[PDB]
């Protein structure tokens, strides 16, 4: 691995605890679809710039718990590229649900040729987050003073929230690909 | 030790190293005109240890024959996670000698980027006859014996330019070319 993001897709087995846990976190809100298998994506270059992200994000935010594990529908055709590059390149980064139902949509889980629909489980850096608008390639200013301080993630309600939106490189790691049908 | 999974690795070929430009010369001889992106070599050991004990069994049988040949297989970009971990298994899979029949669009999809896919592909050819449409199997090659069947079968037996295979762990897909016009 000369910095080429190569990867390794691990089946879980129904067996292995951590198949049950994510299958559980899935199902709390899409029960009525069938899981064909979930795979974990081993990608080493990818883990460690996440966690080299996640450890600077760990001494800036104080008390904050910077990581949430999200969901992230997409085609069965952009699973080889997140499984190499993430989603690296409210506004123009990568969405995330908290609900897996809500990524479950066909618009973002299309269907493939045989009915598989591929939703991403994601450790997603949303650190310090506040609430979004449309024209955003990076999200607002912390201080007006220090401008250069920008916040890590936004979400659609602060007090609530239902999705967040990511725009830095190497704040989110596919851990898990779930695939299933309706 | 996989729990047979067949689980696999994809490892990204660098343009300095001689694989990379072996499949590229090959793929280069009837598509020199389109552009590749990158080659990644599909590292399944369930899969190549299977395909290994097809080899090793066609090889005692089929005497002098040159039982393997290195074949295309242009796909959608959304069949490339299928393929990685189950290859081409279970009216067979169709494979070309030239990478510009498996470079035609009607294969090779162009995704939404304008990314086209074709496999370079380890398949095991064995003993091969012509063929026709409605074939879950080969044809059998003797009539008293006609548990027997061909390896695969062909356009043209002489001067060959498409296979068909139709049994399990006969092909691995050893490369993956993403390419663009
Ligand atoms: C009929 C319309 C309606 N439409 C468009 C959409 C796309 N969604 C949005 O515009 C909502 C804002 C983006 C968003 O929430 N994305 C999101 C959020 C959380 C997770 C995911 C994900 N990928 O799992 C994706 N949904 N419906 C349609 C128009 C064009 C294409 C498809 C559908
Ligand atoms: C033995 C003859 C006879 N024949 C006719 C049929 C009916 N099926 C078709 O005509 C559809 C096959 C289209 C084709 O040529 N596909 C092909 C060939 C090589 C590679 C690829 C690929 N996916 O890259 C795809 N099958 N066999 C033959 C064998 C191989 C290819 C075409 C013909």
């Amino acid at each position: 691995d000369m910095k080429q993001q190569n990867f390794c897709v691990v089946e879980l087995l129904p067996s292995d605890p951590e198949y049950n846990t994510v299958a559980s976190k899935f199902n709390q809100t899409c029960s009525h679809f069938r899981i064909e298998k979930i795979e974990r994506i081993q990608n080493p270059d990818l883990w460690n710039s996440y966690q080299a992200k996640k450890k600077t994000m760990d001494a800036k935010n104080g008390q904050t718990m910077n990581e949430k594990q999200l969901f992230h529908g997409t085609d069965a055709g952009s699973v080889p590229h997140v499984n190499r590059n993430g989603f690296n390149r409210y506004g123009k980064g990568t969405y995330f649900a908290v609900n897996a139902n809500y990524s479950a949509n066909d618009t973002y889980s299309r269907p493939d040729a045989n009915g598989r629909k591929h939703v991403y489980y994601v450790r997603v850096l949303t650190g310090i987050y506040t609430h979004g608008n449309h024209s955003l390639i990076v999200p607002p200013s912390k201080n007006p003073q220090n401008p250069t301080d920008l916040y890590d993630t936004v979400t659609d309600n602060v007090h609530h929230p239902s999705l967040f939106v990511a725009f830095y490189d190497y704040q989110a790691y596919p851990e898990y690909l779930i695939t299933f049908r309706k």
